[PDB]
């Protein structure tokens, strides 16, 4: 079974290829990592396994969900360390995903109820609704488009948060540049309507993610930096006229960064879309294989993977590691279960974003 052949990700000797995909669960009350996170990650950690934390705040204006952890204050760093220690004690490797939502926020999540920032002034449409602190859904407001100087301030927040992640003990960080968020808002031409040097051409649209990656690399080293993108996913009205072209454009910038920096990134992480048929290589698969073949380094595929699809991905060389989200929610021992090809617990979406430290978070049973 390919999923269980070792894999050397940089200095990390991974015993298997099943990865915990970053997942927002909203248990980090008031943005403070909670002991619950500790038990949650500990349950899923395995000797030689790779975990990626839920997206984490890089500043006071980077959140668009309630109770998501942050890593921009020393207090948060202190609490993250305890979680990182419990995970390391299991022999797992763990990276902290640095996340800024951009225009996908609401005044309720912004200091002084200010407007969320973005590359544009256009708001997400009403086809998408934001989750509110009280569990109901809200309207995405008009964001404020930032200038060159402010862009550099946000880049600095990523930088500072990356240093904090390292101070907390994390083995590295993952730059969240997918799913229609801040970075993705500069990447997708369906959103980026700028006329300055951060908009228009592929090179300009790629500038922001490049500056962000460069800043953290120069701060903690390319080896402790992973990057996540999703050119073919349009979540939150984040579409591009040419998904494949945009992805390759991003891949080229990353390869260039590695060559100039003289070191490879931890990995490239890509979320893929899944079409829907009926009672059930292809464009989508080929787009993924193409980004993988173009990228000089470790490739992590994600999005609707199963035990079967995962084995296939590693077996055909389409990916080095496979990240699982939803199945990892309901199966703390997903790695063991996949290895023994045992049944899988179904996940209850109702408690994906509730605040209880146990219910729908750590009370999913292990294999008996
Ligand atoms: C409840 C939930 C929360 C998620 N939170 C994040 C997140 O904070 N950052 C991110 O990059 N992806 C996030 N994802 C996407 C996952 O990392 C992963 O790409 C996706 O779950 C893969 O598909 P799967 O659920 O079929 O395995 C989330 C997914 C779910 C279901």
């Amino acid at each position: 079974n390919p999923l269980f052949s070792p894999y050397k990700m940089g200095k990390f000797n991974l015993s298997h290829r099943v990865v915990l995909a970053p997942m927002t669960r909203c248990r980090a009350l008031n943005n403070i990592p909670q002991a619950a996170l500790g038990e949650y990650y500990e349950q899923r950690a395995t000797a030689g396994g790779f975990l990626i934390t839920e997206g984490t705040m890089i500043s006071p204006t980077s959140a668009g969900f309630p109770h998501v952890p942050g890593i921009f204050t020393k207090e948060q760093v202190r609490e993250w360390k305890k979680i990182v220690d419990v995970v390391h004690a299991k022999g797992a490797v763990i990276f902290c995903q640095l996340w800024h939502v951009g225009r996908a926020s609401h005044e309720v999540y912004q200091p002084a109820g200010a407007a969320p920032i973005s590359s544009t002034e256009k708001p997400i449409s009403n086809r998408w609704r934001i989750l509110m602190p009280d569990g109901t859904h809200g309207i995405y407001p008009k964001p404020r488009a930032i200038g060159t100087y402010e862009i550099s301030q946000v880049v600095e927040d990523y930088r500072r948060s990356a240093l904090n992640a390292i101070e907390a003990g994390f083995d590295g960080i993952e730059i969240h540049g997918a799913h229609g968020y801040l970075i993705d808002q500069f990447l997708k031409d369906g959103i980026n309507d700028r006329t300055d040097e951060y908009g228009g051409s592929l090179a300009n649209r790629c500038k922001f993610i490049t500056q962000v990656v460069q800043a953290v690399v120069s701060a903690i080293g390319a080896d402790r930096v992973g990057v996540r993108v999703s050119p073919a996913i349009d979540h939150l009205d984040a579409m591009d006229s040419n998904p494949l072209s945009l992805g390759l454009a991003v891949v080229e910038r990353l390869n260039k960064i590695q060559l100039h920096s003289g070191s490879k990134l931890a990995y490239l992480h890509v979320t893929q879309p899944r079409y829907v048929a009926y009672g059930q290589e292809e464009e989508e698969a080929r787009l993924m294989r193409t980004l993988r073949n173009a990228y000089q380094g470790t490739f992590i595929c994600s999005g609707g993977y199963t035990r079967e699809l995962g084995i296939e991905a590693v077996a055909q060389g389409d990916a080095d590691l496979v990240s699982y989200g939803r199945l990892f929610i309901s199966n703390p021992d997903l790695v063991m279960r996949i290895k023994l090809n045992a049944p899988l617990n179904k996940y209850n979406r109702k408690t994906f974003y509730t605040q209880d430290p146990v219910v729908g978070y750590t009370d999913y049973p292990f294999l008996q």
